[PDB]
């Protein structure tokens, strides 16, 4: 199991650590279909380019499962 | 073991956190075949375009499993 | 584990949440071979089109496993 | 993390069909005995494909057998 | 876990339900290398045909593992 | 877990069921590199033919793991 | 289970060992969409080049899951 | 779990069953990089031939893990 | 579970065995994005060459998970 | 679980069985980036050749995990 760090210590950490409520906010954005991911897309003859697509249903369902357990 | 956050705290959170009942609404839309996902589709010679398809049966069945356990 | 929501609360929810019996009806349709999924099919030279095919045996067997446990 | 169990009397009077335990095992048995088919895409040349039916694979028959062996 | 149904009830069922001994007979045929599966085989230029091949080693070893546990 | 059947009942079964010792004999043949599996091999331009190859190391190691636990 | 080393011993170690709070800072950067990974991208006719793409949604969701458990 | 058969019965079995110590000898040969597996190798234009390659690092590491647990 | 060898015996072993703290140092290098792996990269028409790429995000996240657990 | 064989019996075995300390030495070589594996590399038009590449990061991380648990 992951080491649990006091939420007061996460808050005063100079570099950002997400709190429990912020984890759920980010999972919520994914679950609501508001996020994108960068993937490689073919443009002809083996060549590819970077593009952004909506987060897949399998990843939204994983986010929903985690939200349902929280 | 996701941290469990009080539903009253989710409600007063400035940014949206999905509540338990809203998780089940979203899983229900998926299970009923009402949702789409964005995928890459070939259009010739290796080139692809973004398009929307129905959520696959494997993902609907995962939604149904989660609804059956809730 | 998924939060369990009272079936009375699912019923009065404004937006649809599937009840336990409705989960089993949808799994049953899959298991009986009555459902389809949308997939990409090649039509020549890398081009593809959307089409509907029967739900695969692996997904029917997963539906049957869930019905056997419910 | 277990499926809600519904009384078999309630399944029977449900308006829409819910498979009973014995009917689940009948459908797994058909698969296990090699009597079922699935629809797949088959190449017909140069990237073109067509829909066709093939026998259920051995991996899926073995999964049906495993489930029948546990029931 | 799968519901267990009385073997007397399986026997009187009009449609065939495999009994525990019959499951082990079918696994045994697979394990002994007596079974085939239908697969798609290339015949040139992306065209395919249906053919029968022996059940793979990975599937025989799964059958053997199950027989070893039964 | 798989239902474990009395070795006297396996013996009286009309059709053959592998006994515990016969399972370990077949696993041993695989582990010792004595078995083959049928696979599809390319012969040019997308065409394929059936041929026999030695059982892979991953499958031999699985056989060895099972023998080590028996 | 991984051997647990005293955080005082990690601190005086000559070579860097990440402390608990630093693990969470790195997971947070991933979860917030601030990190990249190096992958191979096609540039034509089977040739490829190295490029940087955003960390995928599946890996962000794993970082979020771990942060939710810490 | 696999049925455990008396090592005296393995020994008097007409056909060979590997004993515990022989399982570890075979795993050891794999771990030490002394074994090969047969694979299909391309020789041009989709044609392939059978050849032998060293057992992969993933399979050696699995052998090492099993030896470490025995 | 892996056989546990006394850390004093690991230290006097003629050939190197990594101690717990050294395992964590190496996981840390990975997690901090300091390591590379050798992969095959296409250079045209099916030919490939060996090159070094950064360790992927999935492997960094595994390192971070292990560090977070101990 | 693998049968546990007395280290005194491994030592007097005529054929080599790796002892616990020798398992850890081999895992250590892998973890330190000192080992190679044989793979197939394309040389043009579908033809391939055998070559040696560094063990991948995923396999190093598995070796490090195992060393961390020993």
């Amino acid at each position: 199991h992951m080491a649990r760090i006091d939420a007061r210590l996460k808050e005063i950490n100079e570099k950002k650590i997400l709190q429990a409520n912020e984890v759920l906010e980010h999972l919520t954005r994914i679950a609501l279909g508001q996020e994108k991911e960068q993937v490689l897309m073919g443009i002809g003859k083996g060549a590819e380019t970077k593009t952004h697509v909506e987060v897949s249903a399998k990843d939204r369902i994983k986010a929903l499962e985690l939200l349902g357990k929280a």
